[PDB]
């Protein structure tokens, strides 16, 4: 069978806490007053959610209401408990209230409003210092949730809200987040395709917080090289091939051998043979202003097939890339 793995850091944080902290199924959800909120306009539409800008009529405060399609009750309880546990954490979105629609029986999460600007629109004004600054803000959020025994499992630009004017960053959408328990085998059908780590692609169930560090690496690579997404897979199998075209196939096979992973037969037909590419190969005139030897060294540490070799959020915070922040 596959070789078992344990997180390098925060391994037993949940073991040493009472069941109330991590037993989300036993969490008692209490509704606020949906009448305290007046919907203004639609902001977005997710996989199983509709998002509205709203105002809290009791204090004239602008808020965001995430109307959830109650497809799985257990999943809703999980998101709420995690948001409750992490409430007040550095750069963690604040859950302000939980409400229900009495006629159609629809739960809704109410969050603090963030005046967001998309990646494509943001890139043109972003300087080298700004990328270091915001990357550090994400790391504070990840080191905090990892220290709290939680894996985000959906790190990507769409889940990072940035109010550039106020230099304010918030890590959002905790619907796929999960508590880390050493030796637990997790569902690999998490994260978004472009940001899925190698462990998810090769079906290695015993993963940990490091998964988020791979996603963070994918984000950094797309910014410094202005190639969005960096690893552009067209399906989950193809996603691993796109990673192998950069990291090379040698280190991939060493990784599956180390953990005794049974690689799906499909891969023999699409994987092939690929050299390990130098990171400098992705530097061009359009992207060179956000590239430095420190940036490439930092990216190299984050983007590693072996989840245990990847830098932890605390280790990433000590990298020379952030000496200027
Ligand atoms: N506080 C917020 N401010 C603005 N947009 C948000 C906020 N929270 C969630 N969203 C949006 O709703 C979705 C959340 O999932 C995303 O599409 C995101 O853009
Ligand atoms: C600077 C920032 C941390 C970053 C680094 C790498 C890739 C993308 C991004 C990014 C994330 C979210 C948003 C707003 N939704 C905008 C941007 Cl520019």
């Amino acid at each position: 069978g596959p070789v078992p793995s344990r997180a390098r850091v925060y391994t037993d944080v949940n073991t040493h806490r009472p069941s109330e902290y991590w037993d989300y199924e036993s969490h008692v959800v209490e509704w606020g007053n949906q009448d305290d909120y007046q919907l203004v306009r639609k902001l977005g539409r997710g996989k199983y959610s509709e998002v509205f800008e709203a105002i809290n009529i009791t204090n004239n405060e602008k808020v965001v209401v995430k109307i959830l399609k109650p497809v799985k009750k257990k999943k809703i309880k999980r998101e709420i408990k995690i948001l409750e546990n992490l409430r007040g954490g550095p750069n963690i979105i604040t859950l302000a209230d939980i409400v229900k629609d009495p006629v159609s029986r629809t739960p809704a999460l109410v969050f603090e409003h963030v005046n967001n600007t998309d990646f494509k629109q943001l890139y043109q004004t972003l300087t080298d210092y700004d990328i270091r600054f915001y990357m550090y803000e994400i790391l504070k959020a990840l080191d905090y949730c990892h220290s709290m025994g939680i894996m985000h499992r959906d790190v990507k630009p769409h889940n990072v809200m940035i109010d550039h004017e106020h230099r304010k960053l918030r890590l959002i959408d905790w619907g796929l987040a999960e508590f880390y328990h050493p030796g637990q085998e997790y569902n690999v059908r998490v994260a978004s395709r472009y940001f899925k780590g190698p462990e998810l692609l090769v079906d290695y169930q015993m993963y940990d917080y490091s998964l988020d560090m791979w996603s963070l690496g994918c984000m950094l690579a797309s910014m410094i090289f202005r190639k969005e997404p960096f690893f552009h897979g067209h399906d989950n199998y193809d996603q691993l091939v796109r990673i192998a075209k950069v990291l090379g196939t040698e280190d991939l096979y060493d990784y599956i051998d180390k953990y005794n992973i049974e690689l799906d037969p499909r891969f023999n037909d699409i994987l092939g043979r690929h050299s390990r590419k130098r990171w400098e190969r992705f530097v061009h005139s359009e992207n060179q202003h956000l590239v430095s030897p420190e940036a490439l060294d930092f990216l190299d540490k984050l983007l590693r097939y072996d989840h245990q070799s990847r830098l932890t959020a605390r280790e990433a915070m000590e990298h020379p890339y952030f000496y200027t922040v």
